[PDB]
């Protein structure tokens, strides 16, 4: 009757209540989801406060626990999720200040409003009508007077809050045995205590810097090209010596710019893949979206599942009968119960985030074996960046072509791959510097290291000479536009979106080197190849019983990291753009001031 044993039936005590109670839970959040009702906003409420109770008394009861007897890897990593600290040297008024920052910082950011000029009625908000005047116009001037307006009633209010949430997170990462809220959030970064295999939380730092360095000259290279055509863009408005400006990259922030496409055509004469007409004179359905999708992961490999999940999820316009949301969604219930939320609509993007839900989904069913702490990935990154290579790989014509999407008259050339690399380098690659920045900044504020008041114009200097972005105005120091964004609002990191890429990368080019597939890297295709596969269902079923970089291990072969799939990935695109626009001024130079 030793000590692991208790250990082991209270995992799997835990484990079953709080899967009935996780349960219930999801249960009652997705029929709230599909029909809106008080009533079952009060049923989750009432279920997730008493789970929260619950793994709060589980917790308690597992501190008894030594996490140092035990050898097995499974046990001691479950015990270390369940002895976590949380609340263990944090005072009731210092928590309920913590949860009252919260929530201020997130009802004032959310409920946003730009209503300066005119009457007072006319108020534009932030998701649905901001950034159509802030991507999709022409006016420069009404780009930098409306994000000046969105910054300036922001900034000041969202600045002193946002330090407190800093201090005090520190604070708890002090008492929880942890150097920072970066250092907290490092900590599912980080494989320490396996041999062979060993990870630093510093080690992490080290990765982003090297990818950034090794990323730095082809960004620089396609902001370039990106400045070339907005010269003729915008006639006398950058200087060729000056930086890109602010409002300029569609977003406020400067996220995505797939809004900036249209000014960005490389050939009108090419056309690009499109079978969503086909789908028209085809006439398929929400159903036979799925069953497409069905068919590529089972020309993958990967086994088909319940008949009674596609009943269950309902897919089509729910209407005004009852109130639900459009955003499509997964929902891994528990016990062998997934449902999937949107309305289908006849679009390409449809079947992209079809294919997106069905890799998520995939991959939950996956890890089903694995116990309920451990039904998760490996991080929080890992599932983001399986669901978007599914969404990814879905894009390919050949596919099309044998499933009869595509019609067989359509031909690939040259120009029009060109143009399809263009575009996910606009997606993909583009967004990779600004996550970086923007996480190299948070980790400074949440380190605690760079002073308050320094930021007169540091955020600015560095988007300026990091990245080669310039503000069209200075602001003062109330203002606090990094954190302004959406996820540092509401604590959402983004080291999860750099890893997701990163991971993302390295799967593609495991699958695309791995399926039998030769030639160019963004023409890859992985139906008709179960080795891929087999190779990917290996880690699958892994779940988070292991570690992160065992989990890369036994799919890639390498024990880290390189930046070569994103080599392999663009350098036909690379090509082109160093045979391009190498003519014309590469790079940045933070001399321009405004």
């Amino acid at each position: 009757s030793t000590i692991e044993e208790q250990a082991k039936t209270f995992l799997d005590k835990f484990n079953h209540e709080a899967e009935d109670l996780f349960y219930q839970s999801s249960l009652a959040s997705w029929n709230y989801n599909t029909n809106i009702t008080e009533e079952n906003v009060q049923n989750m409420n009432n279920a997730g406060d008493k789970w929260s109770a619950f793994l709060k008394e589980q917790s308690t009861l597992a501190q008894m626990y030594p996490l140092q007897e035990i050898q097995n890897l499974t046990v001691k990593l479950q015990l270390q999720a369940l002895q976590q600290n949380g609340s263990s040297v944090l005072s009731e008024d210092k928590s309920k200040r913590l949860n009252t920052i919260l929530n201020t910082m997130s009802t004032i950011y959310s409920t946003g409003k730009v209503c300066n000029p005119d009457n007072p009625q006319e108020c534009l908000l932030l998701e649905p009508g901001l950034n159509e005047i802030m991507a999709n116009s022409l006016d420069y001037n009404e780009r930098l007077w409306a994000w000046e307006s969105w910054r300036s009633e922001v900034g000041k209010q969202l600045r002193p809050l946002y330090e407190e949430y800093v201090v005090l997170k520190n604070e708890m990462a002090r008492a929880n045995h942890y150097e920072d809220y970066g250092d907290y959030w490092r900590g599912d970064y980080e494989v320490n205590g396996v041999d062979g295999y060993d990870y630093s939380r510093g080690q992490l730092i080290e990765d982003v810097e090297h990818t950034f360095e090794e990323i730095k000259p082809l960004y620089e290279h396609l902001h370039a090209y990106v400045r070339a055509k907005l010269m003729n863009a915008y006639p006398s408005y950058i200087s060729p010596i000056g930086c890109l400006p602010a409002h300029l990259l569609g977003d406020m922030w400067g996220r995505f710019w797939t809004n900036l496409y249209s000014l960005t055509v490389p050939f009108g004469q090419k056309p690009n893949i499109d079978v969503t007409d086909a789908m028209v004179d085809q006439a398929w359905d929400a159903q036979r979206i799925f069953k497409e999708a069905e068919k590529f992961f089972v020309s993958v490999g990967l086994p088909n599942m319940t008949q009674g999940f596609w009943e269950n999820s309902m897919l089509t316009d729910p209407g005004n009968v009852q109130k639900a949301v459009c955003h499509p969604t997964a929902w891994d219930l528990g016990k062998g119960d997934f449902r999937i939320l949107m309305c289908t609509k006849v679009t390409m993007d449809d079947f992209l985030t079809a294919h997106h839900e069905m890799g998520h989904i995939q991959y939950d069913m996956a890890y089903a074996a694995q116990p309920f702490l451990l039904r998760n990935g490996a991080n929080e990154g890992f599932h983001e960046a399986v669901g978007e290579i599914m969404s990814l790989s879905a894009a390919t014509p050949k596919h099309l072509k044998s499933i009869g999407l595509l019609s067989p008259d359509f031909q690939e050339d040259n120009e029009t791959e060109i143009n399809f690399l263009l575009k996910q380098a606009l997606t993909i690659v583009g967004t990779l510097p600004f996550t970086y920045m923007l996480e190299k900044w948070r980790w400074m504020v949440f380190k605690g290291e760079i002073p308050k008041d320094q930021w007169m114009k540091k955020w600015w200097e560095m988007k300026r000479e990091i990245v080669g972005v310039v503000e069209p105005v200075p602001h003062d120091e109330t203002y606090c536009d990094p954190a302004s964004l959406f996820h540092v609002s509401n604590d959402y990191s983004f080291i999860r979106y750099y890893t997701r890429t990163l991971y993302q990368f390295q799967f593609q080019e495991a699958l695309c080197q791995a399926a039998k597939h030769e030639g160019p890297l963004h023409k890859c295709d992985i139906s008709n190849s179960t080795e891929a596969g087999q190779k990917l269902f290996n880690m699958l079923r892994l779940g988070k019983s292991e570690p992160w970089t065992l989990a890369l291990e036994n799919v890639v072969g390498a024990k880290n990291m390189n930046v070569r799939p994103l080599l392999n990935y663009f350098e036909p695109l690379f090509t082109w753009l160093k045979d391009q626009n190498k003519n014309s001024f590469v790079g940045w130079s933070t001399d321009w001031s405004p």
